[PDB]
């Protein structure tokens, strides 16, 4: 493992990384669909 998810589609639950070819969801606003740390990062 050596990458991890940047944005989240809410309409059916998809995800990108920010790497190889971007999603048709993404060609709008990215700014709605980031994934944000809502929790700290020191958590399981």
């Amino acid at each position: 493992m050596s990458t991890v998810p940047k944005y989240r589609d809410p309409a059916t639950g998809k995800t990108w990384s920010g790497r190889g070819r971007q999603p048709a969801w993404l060609g709008n606003d990215p700014a709605a669909f980031l994934i944000q740390p809502d929790l700290p990062a020191i958590l399981e």
